């Protein structure tokens, strides 16, 4: 009558509350894994295809033309629209260093927002893996405390009577560790994957800033080369 | 006579001091939650309305006109007044890169001050969730130490006499964990929410710096275009 | 004979050394509090008065005139002398962006030095609150180890003889926690206050950099406006 | 029958699963050491030879000529090709500050990628050294819990029967510490070595940015000196 | 026969290996202290003398003349040679902002290298203070595990026989704490001192960058003032 289910239904009210809290923490842990690791791996494999497509680009217009047929909910099309949007909001503004600083500002704001939305379940995983051995420890401290209350109320010296109480308490601490260890492991995996992915988003943003800077620079050079002849037709 | 209230009033002076200290830590924990989480959520929903209002702005003057009817104790009106204030303190100063660097300096100072005032109760929550299992542990170490003193003073070997002492001690450590676990959980929640909100404040500050930079840039361009005709009337 | 003083004088040599080490850690903890929290609060209330005085300044010369009557060992007068000192070391240097970058460099060096001298006792508080439960744990491990040596040397089975040994050991671990918990609490308080104060010092430094930048900018503008007439009298 | 192998085969199903999980964590620990510490030391000794070769360089063309005969899978040739590649992508772009900012951008992206690929096994080592005492602790908690279930099912008071159960449990926690301690030690070693190596990669990148900046600067100076004679033939 | 040396020679093979590993960790701890704290304090007192000598400098040439008679293995002479070396490598390069950015780049690379070579033993101290209570804990877990094996092999119920086993185990954990606590204390001391010293090296580097920037600025100004007369003799 002392199986893993046997011990749970033979437990106290507070110990059962601790145990179903730890089981719900485990359900949330594995659900965060199978429902956001799937989205993370899908987004990694999507940005890899977009990164390989835009890796042959030589201007921002070729990158926008290659990004016309990307996914609707992508990243590279969002960053390319920010760069191009800034180029049209700052049209009839001749300060190209301004456009570069403002685009770098919008893209680091956008990359920061994207990377923040990536790690949503990380707070849950960090809190579960941090507090779950304490919730299991509270379960076993309450179990042993009720065992000592049961040994003080009734003058009973032997341990074969108070042993299922100690076993239920220890079950609560074991379940605490079972809810804790995938929390930390999955958190670590996610941290690695998310850093990989935020390096990819930073790489695509880098690419957009280098294609916009190179275009602005080359355009400014051609314009200068044509305007020198006008300068020497005006100052003469 | 050994209920949760029964054990407290049957405890020592130091153990009762530990227990009411942990209960006051729990009262402060839940009061920080229900009285600053309310202010944080109110400020989040207020900056969201102001962010949606100013998201259609094309200059700093349209943003100031849309922000004239904002809340008195807002953020977006404060940041917009810093930007506009700098524009009038640095009137008759032709260095526009200067105004942009000084406004970015004032706004990062203001955003830093606002974000510092946001996390006020965080020090309390971090200290309570860090030291509360130690205060519970001091309570149980003193409980077992007084139990061993009671077992050394009177030659009493059985455990049915010294068991309420050990139970009171264990109550102190359980209460330590109950004061500890919402401290860490609420700290984590608050950290997430506060990062969300400090990203929103950073976004509004970003917007103000991009509307002021774009205006200064466009103005400098128009002024330059008009002064070229004066240049060719002066240098001829 | 087993009071808190009774147990100490009835202890071993190593256990008494652990206990007076923990009492000296507690004396240092409360002395760091009452002798540097007083200096921190005095400096906070002094920089608040200087911040309110200089908040009505419109140039660096008005700020220096208002800071002539400040405290000798202040901060705002030191930072204002750095700014003004740089303005006279870089006299007959026409590069104003140079003066701004060099002043920002000296002031961040000075602010860093001031903020480093602020947190002096923080290393003591962090080390005491980190190692003090370990020193208490070493005391109780040596106490129980000597208790087991005493139970192995003399074939004595009952616990009413070996109980004051275990109580002295547990006293060492309780004293470890008492020396540990104000170390962490006071460290946290100090960290908060010191961040508050280093934000104030950063605000005053910010003010000095914005008053020096605005003055240099406005001066450069007036000089340019006067030199344009000389330019058009020279190039004609 | 209670040797280290004797205890394992006499254990439970969950305790044996814990033990082979800890042995596989130890195999992965020592394999990460002997198969990536070898690659790290090989890469350190290779970048040292390339650093000594390029330390006598005075331009980017001499560094490229000395790097023609480097290893195929090197670092210095990759960074030198980025610098030279940027110099040819931004050919017919006269903004040299642009080329310097874009090269610094590509090289910090490349250095970041290289340093990220260096620390691959670090996530494994950090997770193993963090969760391995907990997996050993889960093993011993399950061992003692099954021991108490065995002492509650059969009314058996003496400890000479339940002692191999407690010994198997303790074996699981010792094995937990054995899988944990080389995880942290090797992680620390690797962290040191990887910081050493990422300082070397940062030094080579620094060198490439200083050779490209000095060349661009010196070229711009010579070009300016020749164009001054053309200026006085155009403005005359 | 149960003195501190008595217990060690009466121990197991694994427990003696744990104990001599902890004694060698203690020897390394105190040797890192007395052989690198001496070098740190010598370097602190040497940079203080050089800082007081160069604090009266008004150019980089006066600082080089005052640094000609410094120690051979110093810091200030190294940083001053970097600044002067850059000034001669970038001779016949008129871009002074270039020289300032490249010198700041070399000096932050050099300061980073010096500060990295300062904290050599820090990895040893951090690893010893982190893993040493675990190595002591492995020693006591193996000691109690062998005690339970000895109580399971021979049906022996009393504790006066198994007590030296538990005492040897506890000795291993006490020695673990003795090797651990100076590791953390000395690490903390070193961290403080090294931050003090890396602030001094940063201050000297700051000084070198401010003396080189001021010299370049003042030179550029004088050159401009002389070249204006040539400009008005050329453009006339
Ligand atoms: C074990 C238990 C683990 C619980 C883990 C809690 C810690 C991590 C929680 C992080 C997520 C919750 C959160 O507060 O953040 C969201 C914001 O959440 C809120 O607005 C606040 C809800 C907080 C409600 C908490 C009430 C109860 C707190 C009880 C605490 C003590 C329990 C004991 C994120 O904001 P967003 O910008 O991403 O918004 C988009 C999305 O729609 C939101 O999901
Ligand atoms: C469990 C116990 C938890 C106690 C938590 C203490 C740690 C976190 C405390 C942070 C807040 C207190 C603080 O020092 O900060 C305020 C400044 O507080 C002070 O000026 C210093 C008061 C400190 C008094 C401490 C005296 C007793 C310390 C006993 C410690 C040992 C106890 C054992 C903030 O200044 P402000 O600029 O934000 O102004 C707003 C307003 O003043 C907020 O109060
Ligand atoms: C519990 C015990 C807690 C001990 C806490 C020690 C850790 C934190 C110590 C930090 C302060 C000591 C320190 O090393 O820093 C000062 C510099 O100190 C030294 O020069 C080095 C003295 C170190 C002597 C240590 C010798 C014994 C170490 C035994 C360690 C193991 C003990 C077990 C700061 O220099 P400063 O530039 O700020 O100048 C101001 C004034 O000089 C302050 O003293
Ligand atoms: C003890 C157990 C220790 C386990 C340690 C796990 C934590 C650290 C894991 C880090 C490496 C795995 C990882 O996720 O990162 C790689 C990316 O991995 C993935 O794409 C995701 C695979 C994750 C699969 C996890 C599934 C099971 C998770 C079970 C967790 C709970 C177990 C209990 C790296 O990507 P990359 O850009 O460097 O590409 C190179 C190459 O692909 C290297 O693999
Ligand atoms: C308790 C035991 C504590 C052991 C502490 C180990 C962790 C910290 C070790 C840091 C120093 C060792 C190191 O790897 O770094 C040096 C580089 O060391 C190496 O090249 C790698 C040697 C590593 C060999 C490790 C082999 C055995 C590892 C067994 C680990 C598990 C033990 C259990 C530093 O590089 P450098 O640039 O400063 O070079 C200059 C100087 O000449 C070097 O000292």
């Amino acid at each position: 009558d002392l199986s893993i289910w046997g011990m749970y239904q033979h437990a106290d009210a507070v110990v059962k509350a601790v145990m179903i809290g730890l089981v719900l923490a485990s359900i949330v842990t594995w659900t965060i894994l199978f429902a956001k690791g799937s989205e993370l791996l899908r987004a990694k494999r999507r940005l890899r295809r977009e990164q390989l497509a835009l890796a042959e680009a030589r201007s921002l217009d070729e990158a926008s033309e290659l990004a016309q047929n990307f996914s609707p909910e992508s990243v590279s099309a969002v960053l390319l629209n920010d760069a191009q949007n800034e180029l049209e909001l700052s049209a009839e503004s001749n300060d190209n260093n301004g456009i570069k600083e403002r685009t770098g500002f919008r893209l680091e704001r956008r990359v920061a927002a994207y990377s923040r939305n990536m790690g949503r379940g990380n707070g849950f995983l960090a809190t579960i893996g941090a507090i779950s051995p304490f919730v299991g420890l509270f379960g076993t401290v309450w179990g042993i405390m009720n065992s000592f209350i049961g040994i003080a109320h009734s003058q009973t010296t032997n341990l074969a009577v108070v042993a299922p109480g100690i076993a239920e308490a220890l079950l609560a601490t074991a379940m605490g560790l079972v809810a804790a260890i995938p929390a930390v492991v999955i958190y670590n995996i996610f941290a690695r994957v998310i850093s990989g992915h935020r390096a990819q988003v930073g790489d695509v943003a880098a690419q957009v800033l280098l294609l916009q800077g190179r275009d602005l620079d080359l355009a400014a050079t051609a314009e200068a080369k044509r305007s020198q002849h006008a300068h020497q037709l005006r100052a003469g």
